[PDB]
C-alpha cells in the first residue's frame, strides 16, 4: 500500500530472484565442485562494484508448460562492475535455472550487455554454464544465439572478449566462446561440444565420455579451441583479472602501464641457455624470462602446439606479446597447429595495439604427408598474413636457426619488422645448410671419389661462409648482430621509439586471410 | 600453378584469392618427397603429395582444376568476368537475363521422401541467369556448394548445402570453404545468395578434436561481418546451429525466403520431441506409438516454416516457382544497401 | 503432404490473411467512404511492383482474449514497390483488423520497414488508419510506438518520409 510497503515487497521479489533455481539445485551445483553464477561474480569483480541490470526479466514463451513456471533472471546475471578500477561488462549463466538453458530473454539480456560493452568501449566477460538451447522455446532460442554471434563479431577487435567455460557448453552455445578472443576452461567441471556422446554413438558408433570428448584438457591440448586451463572456478576468476591487466579496455587505447622494471641489464646466465651442441634443444622461456620485466611470463595456450610459445609480458611496465619457437618440442618447427596458434594471437595483439616480440630458433616446417594433405600451405600462410598486416611495433630476436620459409614467417624484416636483432649464434639460410650444399654442389659431390667426405666439408664451409648472421646484416635485413646480454636494452630502446609508430594500410572492408 | 611450386614459393599463391592448378603438370608442396622420406619414412610420389587433384580434393588449398594450360587461361578469363578490378567498383554487368519465371520442374527436384537427397545445383541453375553456374572448389568439401552466377547480369556468389553429399551437414572443411568465399564476396562488393537444406553439424570425435568449434565459427563470423546484400532461401531442413550459420536473419540477412517444404527447428524434430515429451513417452502404455505420434505432431506444429515467418525471421513463405522473381527484386532494392561496421584495424576471426 | 499439397496449403493460408478483418469489416470500410489497406497500395504503386514482407507475422501477447484470435498481418501491410520506376518503402495500416490498432508485432513490422528504407536509401510512405494503441498489449504497444519514433528521427533529413 504505502511506498515503504512497496519497498518491503520489492525486497521480497528480489530475494526470490536471488534463490536462482532453489536451495537444492544450489547444493547440487556445489556438490559438482562448481560455484554459483553469483559466487563467481563476487570473486571476479572488485568488492561491491557490480551493478546488475535486467534482474527482473521474465520469459514470455508459454510452450510445453513454460507458462506454469518462474525462471529467475531467465538463467543469466548481466551487469557492469570494476576489475582493478576499470569498468567491465559481465555475464554469468545460472545452471540452477533449467540447466542454464538459453531462452529468448536470457539471450536478449546477453545481447543487450554486448551492445552496451561495445558502445561504452569496455571489455566483456562471459561465464558459460549451460546445457544449450532451451528447446521448449524453439526457433526463438536459435534467434537468440544468432543475435549473440552477430554482437560478438561486431565487437571483435574493438573490445576484448573473454569467455570462461565453467560447466557444460553444448550445441550452439559453443560458438559465442569461439568468437571471443580467449577461452578459460575449468578442469573437470567444464566441457564443450557441438554434439554429445550419445548422438555420436548413435551416428558413428564411437563411444566416448564427455570429458574425453570435450573436457578442458582436450580443448587446451588437442582441438586448439581453449587458451587456459584453471583448476577451479576461483583460479579461473583470478586468471581473468590477471589477463585483463595486460589489455586495453578497447582498440582506441594504449594498453595499461604497470609496475615498470627500469633496469637495463640481462643476466650473465643468458649465455648458459643455448647448448653448445646445435642439435640440442632448450626451453625458450628461459630466454624470454631473462629479458622481460621481473621475469614474468603469462603464457597463452601452453598445452597446444607446444613447438611454439605465446603469451604476455611487460617491457618497462608496458604490455608486449611474445611469439617464440620452442626448440625442446619438435625441434621448434612450424606446422599447421603452431601456425594457427601464433597467427590468431598476433592478430589480437595488433587489434589491441600491443607490440609483438618474436624469438626465432627454427629449422623450417614439419615434413609429413598429413601436413601437406591437411593444408600446411593455407595454415602456414596465416602467420605470414598476420605479421605482414600488423602495424603495431614488431621486434624480432634471432637466437639460433632461421632456415627457409620459417625465417620469413617468424617476424622477419620482409614482413615489416621494425627492428631485427641477431645473436652471434644465429644461423640464417635459404634452407637447411645440408640441403643447400647438396643442391649447390651437386656436381662436385657426385663427381667425387668420396661424396660423403666432400659433402661434409662443403656443408661446414657453407655454414661458416653463408649462414652466419653477418650476411643478412650486410644487407640490412638484420639491423644489428648483438651480444645476448644486450638483448633487453635493445628491446626497451626500440620500444620507446616505436610508441609513436604510425603505419597505414590500404582502404578495405577487410582482407581475405586464408582460413 | 602451371608447373612445380615448391618450398616458400607456395605461400604467395595461398595469400591470393583463387588458385587454378593444371592437372598432370602442376605440383605444390612446402616439403618434397625426399625430405619427407628422410624424416618420417613416408614413401610418396610428387603427384600424390601435391598434385592438382590433391589440392582440389584433400588439402583445400586450390579452387579450380584445369586439364591443361589453355583451359587454365580461359578459366582465368571467365573468373575475371564475374569480378571488379578493385574493391571500389561494382562488379561488372554481363549478358543479362531479365526473365522473371522459374520453370515448373523446379517442383520435381526435391524428392517426396525427406530422407532422400538431390543435387542442389538443379535448384541453383533453375534460378540463376541462363542456368549458368561457375563452381568454385567443386572437389573439396562437396557437402557444400559454392560459386559464381548472375542475376539480371550482375554477379552473385552462391553458398548452398548439398543434401546428396553427407546429408548436407556442415563440418570443418565445408565451414572453411564457404567462410573464405563469403569474405571474398563481401570484400569485392558481391551479393551473397544462400540455399539452405541441412540437418546440422557432422557428428564425430575427429570433428570435435579437430576444432569444429573454431572452424564452424568462421562461417558465422563471415556472414555476420558481411555488409553486401544477403538473400537466403530455405529449401528444406534447417536445424539448430546450422540454420543460424547458413545466412540466417539473425546474422543480418536482408531477406529470408522459405519454400513450403522448409523445416526449421531448434534441433532434429526426433531428438527435440524425445527430450520435451520424455515423461509422457515413459508413462504411456505403449511408448513407440506415442513417441511416433508426438514426433509427427512436433514436425507439423512446430517445425513448419510459419512459426519463423510469424516472428519475421522468415520474411516470406513462397511458392518455389516465385524464387527467381523474389531474388531479382530483392537485389534491385539492395543495390543501394549501405551498412556500417565499428572502426577497427581488423577483427579477430577464429583461425 | 507432398510439395504441391504444401503449395496448396500455403495458398489457403495466404487467402485467409488477405481477408483482413473479414467481409463485413471490409464492407463497413467501404461504406465509410474508405479504401482498404491493400486497395490503397494498388493505387499508389506501379502495377505489379509491390513485394510484401512479414505477411505471416502473428501477435504474441495473450492478454484479455488475444490468445483466442488471429489478427491478419497484425493489422499492417509492409513492403517495397516502385513509383514511376523508383523504389519506395510503404506501410499501410488495416483498420479492419482491430481498428488498425498498433500491437507489438504491428509496430515491429513498421520499425523493420523504416530500418530498411534508411539502410537502402529509399523514401518511406506511411498510410495511417488506426484507433491508436492496442490497449490489450499494454506497455509493449508504447515500446512499439517509441521505437517507430526513434526510426523516424534517425531517418529525418536522410530519406523523405510522407504520411497519409
Ligand atoms: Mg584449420
Amino acid at each position: 500500500m504505502s511506498l515503504r510497503d512497496k519497498i518491503e515487497e520489492l525486497k521480497k521479489i528480489e530475494k526470490e530472484i536471488e534463490q536462482g533455481g532453489g536451495p537444492e539445485k544450489v547444493e547440487k551445483q556445489h556438490r559438482a565442485g562448481k560455484l554459483t553464477a553469483w559466487e563467481r561474480l563476487e570473486l571476479l569483480l572488485d568488492p561491491g562494484t557490480f551493478v546488475e541490470i535486467d534482474k527482473f526479466v521474465e520469459h514470455r514463451n508459454t510452450y510445453f508448460g513454460l507458462d506454469k513456471v518462474k525462471l529467475p533472471r531467465d538463467g543469466v546475471i548481466t551487469g557492469v562492475g570494476e576489475i582493478n578500477g576499470r569498468k567491465v561488462a559481465v555475464f554469468s549463466q545460472d545452471f540452477t535455472v533449467m540447466g542454464g538453458s538459453l531462452g529468448e530473454m536470457h539471450a536478449k539480456k546477453i545481447v543487450k550487455l554486448l551492445d552496451l560493452a561495445l558502445k561504452m568501449g569496455i571489455p566483456v566477460i562471459g561465464i558459460n554454464d549451460s546445457g544449450g538451447a532451451r528447446i521448449q522455446e524453439g526457433v526463438d532460442a536459435l534467434a537468440g544465439y544468432g543475435e549473440i554471434f552477430l554482437r560478438n563479431t561486431l565487437a571483435s577487435g574493438v573490445v576484448p572478449q573473454i569467455t570462461v567455460i565453467a560447466g557444460p557448453c553444448a550445441g550452439g552455445a559453443v560458438y559465442s566462446p569461439a568468437l571471443t578472443d580467449f577461452i578459460v576452461m575449468v578442469d573437470q567441471t567444464a566441457r564443450m561440444f557441438i554434439t554429445g556422446p550419445n548422438v555420436i554413438k548413435a551416428v558413428t558408433g564411437e563411444e566416448i565420455s564427455q570429458e574425453d570428448l570435450g573436457g578442458a584438457m582436450v580443448h587446451n591440448q588437442k582441438s586448439g579451441n581453449a587458451h587456459f586451463l584453471a583448476d577451479n572456478d576461483e583460479k579461473a576468476m583470478s586468471l581473468v583479472r590477471t589477463l585483463l591487466s595486460y589489455l586495453p579496455s578497447n582498440n582506441a587505447e594504449e594498453p595499461p602501464v604497470e609496475d615498470p622494471d627500469t633496469s637495463l641489464e640481462t643476466p650473465e646466465d643468458i649465455l648458459d641457455i643455448l647448448p653448445d651442441n646445435p642439435n640440442k634443444g632448450y626451453d625458450v622461456r628461459d630466454v624470454i624470462k631473462r629479458v622481460v620485466d621481473h621475469g614474468e611470463f603469462f603464457e597463452v595456450q601452453p598445452y597446444f602446439a607446444k613447438n611454439i610459445v605465446i603469451g604476455f609480458a611487460r617491457i618497462q611496465g608496458k604490455t608486449v606479446g611474445i611469439v617464440a619457437n620452442q626448440p625442446s618440442v619438435l625441434a621448434g618447427v612450424l606446422d599447421i597447429d603452431s601456425s594457427d596458434k601464433a597467427a590468431r594471437f598476433i592478430r589480437f595483439l595488433d587489434a589491441f595495439n600491443i607490440p609483438i616480440l618474436t624469438f626465432v630458433d627454427t629449422p623450417g616446417y614439419l615434413p609429413g604427408v598429413a601436413q601437406e594433405h591437411g593444408g600446411i600451405i593455407r595454415h602456414g600462410a596465416k602467420l605470414l598474413y598476420a605479421y605482414s598486416e600488423a602495424t603495431v611495433p614488431k621486434i624480432t630476436v634471432i637466437l639460433r636457426k632461421a632456415y627457409g620459409g620459417a625465417y620469413i614467417a617468424m617476424g622477419s624484416k620482409h614482413l615489416g619488422a621494425d627492428m631485427v636483432l641477431a645473436w652471434p649464434s644465429a644461423e640464417i639460410a635459404v634452407m637447411g645448410p645440408e640441403g643447400a650444399a647438396n643442391i649447390i654442389f651437386k656436381r662436385e659431390i657426385e663427381a667425387s671419389s668420396n661424396p660423403e667426405e666432400t659433402r661434409r666439408k662443403l656443408i661446414e664451409e657453407y655454414k661458416q661462409q653463408f649462414a652466419n648472421p653477418y650476411i643478412a646484416a650486410s644487407r640490412g635485413y638484420v639491423d644489428m648482430v648483438i651480444d645476448p646480454r644486450e638483448t633487453r636494452k635493445y628491446i626497451m630502446r626500440a620500444l620507446e621509439v616505436c610508441e609513436t609508430k604510425v603505419e597505414y594500410r590500404p582502404k578495405k572492408k577487410h582482407g581475405n586471410i586464408p582460413l
